[PDB]
């Protein structure tokens, strides 16, 4: 028999009560390689919101890691091991990975996991107004993958960031419509 | 060679407040197994199953997953997914019906060519407790954390092959 998926039951049956060894893991990164930090740094602070909590930097590795989060600015510890502490306890944080180089690069890009070979889909961001969300993307020139009212569902948007990656724009209050 | 600090920290903006209260919601993997997939991330990594949708219509399900108390799951149909969607720091399975009987079908994991996603990474109190349950319940790892220059920080695997990183906050400075 073809897979018409889980019923409910099944896939709960397979969902089990949290260890408690497990009760303060916390899900504190979704990496992604971005090929121009300058393009990357300005789409997600200026255009989504996000704010840049620590940029570190691996010489004998040739990378930086750029962290974003959704976090007031005022609250970053300004000392290094305080900064570092501070973010990598914080939740729901991007990391950007740029391996140096890449931005001069004119025959390097990376592939966002939507076309063969596919894995990772997308990161998603929730939004009181999908619409006027997308409209002010609109007139920032932001490329979509899906416009609000395009496609299936309506509601639902899809751009891209700098790198091709696909962002969910969703509103949590009207998913279930 | 690198930016300088203050090539990236002059292509930072401050927030519009047209922003204000986006939050960073989901990660989305596409999965082959969601029977493996939702045993390793609830009973192994202690992640609790906030809902499931279907689309029977495109043939595929979704599974929303987070550190949260089951008890705070409102059990109104129509309440569980506003909840659901505004918690942050969430993961979307994603099940293709059809995938887990296929043997020549797995997903790529964007850390061989062509890459892009890397991992996610889960902050725990204690890297080698936790490792060693891993170990334990046979989690297949890429990093241990003894090995290799960075010590106090693993990577494991789940059934797709993803790569999660296991990290202590308070040791991060440290480490690196
Ligand atoms: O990923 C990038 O783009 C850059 C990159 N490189 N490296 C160095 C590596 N150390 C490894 C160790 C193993 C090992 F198998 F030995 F564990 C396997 C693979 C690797 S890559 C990292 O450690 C890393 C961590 C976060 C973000 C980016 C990177
Ligand atoms: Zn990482
Ligand atoms: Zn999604």
């Amino acid at each position: 028999p073809a897979s018409s998926g889980l019923t409910d039951e099944t896939a709960f049956s397979c969902c089990s009560d949290p260890d408690p060894s497990t009760k303060d893991f916390l899900l504190q990164q979704t990496m992604l390689r971005i090929k121009d930090p300058k393009k990357s740094l300005d789409f997600y602070t200026r255009v989504l919101g996000l704010t840049l909590l620590q940029k570190l930097d691996f010489p004998a590795m040739k990378f930086s890691l750029y962290f974003l989060a959704y976090e007031d600015k005022n609250d970053i510890p300004k000392d290094k091991s305080e900064k570092t502490a501070w973010t990598f306890s914080r939740k729901a944080t991007l990391e950007l990975t740029h391996n140096w180089g890449t931005e001069d690069d004119e025959t390097q890009s990376y592939h966002n996991g939507n076309s063969d070979p596919r894995g990772f889909g997308h990161i998603g961001i929730a939004v009181p107004d999908v619409y006027s969300a997308c409209k002010r993307f609109e007139e920032l020139g932001v490329k979509f993958v899906k416009k609000p009212d395009d496609g299936k569902m309506k509601g639902l948007a899809f751009i891209q960031d700098p790198d091709g990656y696909w962002i969910e724009i969703l509103n949590p209050n009207k998913i279930a419509t």
